[PDB]
C-alpha cells in the first residue's frame, strides 16, 4: 500500500494563476508519449483561430493521439510550450485546465450509477441545462426509455449498459452540457453506427457553432468538413494547413489518405 502511496503526481491541480471565447496556439512545443520513448511531437507552432474547426489526420502510428494528451498535460512536454487566452497550460493548474476545456476520448465509457450522476458528477448544471443538454444531444428520448426515473434512471458496466456506440453518444452529451471554452473531439477506432456518428458530426456543429472543435480523426470525411485540416506523421506537421487546397492542387498525400 505504502508502494503506491509513494507514487510521483503527474502534476499540481491548483495553482496560483488562473484565467477568467478560446485559443490554441503551440509555441516550438514538443513531446514524447514517454520519458523512455522518442519524440512524439517536434516543435509544433501552430496557431488555431478562437473559433476556428479543425481536423487532425496521419498514418497509423503517425504519434497523432499525443495531441489530445499534450494538450491536456497527460505527458508533460520535452520542450516548448502552449498557450490559451493569453494564459500558458502550465501556468493554469491542472484542474482548472481540463474543467475549461472538453474532449470526447478515443474510448468513452459507462459508469456503473444513474446517468444523471454519471453526466453531472461535480453537480454543477442547473436541471433545465441538463433537460436542455439530453434534448440537444437528442439523447433524453432514448434516456427516458429505461426507467420512469428518466434522468436518475440507472447504468451500469454489465447488464444494465447502452449500447456500445451510445456510448460516445453520451460523452459528447456531457461535453456539450458542459460550458467549455474549447472543445476536441475523436471517433472510434473501430467500425460505429452510422446513425451515431452522423448524430454526433449534426450536434457538435449545431452546438458549438462559435465554439472551437479541433478533432481527431480515423476517417477522412470529418477533416473533409473542417474547416482546416492538418495532416501529421512522424511527429511532425506533414504539409502546409489548408481547407483541402492541396487535396485540390498539390495531390498531397492527404489527398492520397481520402482516395483510401
Amino acid at each position: 500500500i505504502k508502494e503506491y502511496a509513494d507514487l510521483k503526481s503527474e502534476a499540481p491541480l491548483i495553482v496560483e494563476g488562473h484565467r477568467p471565447q478560446g485559443d490554441i496556439k503551440f509555441n516550438n512545443y514538443s513531446t514524447r508519449y514517454r520519458p523512455e520513448l522518442d519524440l512524439v511531437l517536434k516543435h509544433i507552432n501552430i496557431h488555431i483561430k478562437p473559433n476556428e474547426k479543425v481536423g487532425i489526420v496521419g498514418r497509423t502510428g503517425a504519434g497523432k493521439s499525443s495531441l489530445t494528451l499534450a494538450l491536456f498535460r497527460m505527458i508533460e512536454a520535452s520542450e516548448g510550450n502552449i498557450v490559451i487566452d493569453n494564459i500558458a497550460i502550465n501556468e493554469i493548474g491542472l484542474y482548472d485546465l481540463r474543467h475549461k476545456l472538453s474532449i470526447i476520448p478515443q474510448d468513452s465509457q459507462v459508469f456503473e450509477g444513474t446517468v444523471r450522476e454519471n453526466i453531472d458528477p461535480i453537480n454543477q448544471y442547473t436541471d433545465e441545462a441538463i433537460w436542455r443538454a439530453l434534448e440537444l444531444s437528442h439523447l433524453k428520448e432514448h434516456v427516458l426509455s429505461m426507467s420512469n426515473d428518466g434522468l436518475d434512471a440507472q447504468l451500469t458496466e454489465g447488464g444494465g449498459n447502452l449500447s456500445v456506440g451510445q456510448r460516445q453518444l453520451l460523452c459528447l452529451a456531457r461535453a456539450m452540457l458542459v460550458p467549455s471554452k474549447i472543445l476536441v473531439l475523436d471517433e472510434a477506432t473501430a467500425a460505429v453506427d452510422v446513425e451515431t456518428d452522423k448524430v454526433v458530426q449534426e450536434t457538435i456543429r449545431t452546438a458549438f457553432k462559435d465554439r472551437t472543435i479541433l478533432t481527431i480523426a480515423h476517417r477522412l470525411n470529418t477533416i473533409m468538413d473542417s474547416d482546416r485540416i492538418i495532416v501529421l506523421d512522424n511527429g511532425k506537421v506533414a504539409e502546409f494547413d489548408s481547407p483541402g487546397q492541396l487535396l485540390s492542387d498539390n495531390k498531397s498525400l492527404f489527398y492520397s489518405l481520402c482516395m483510401e
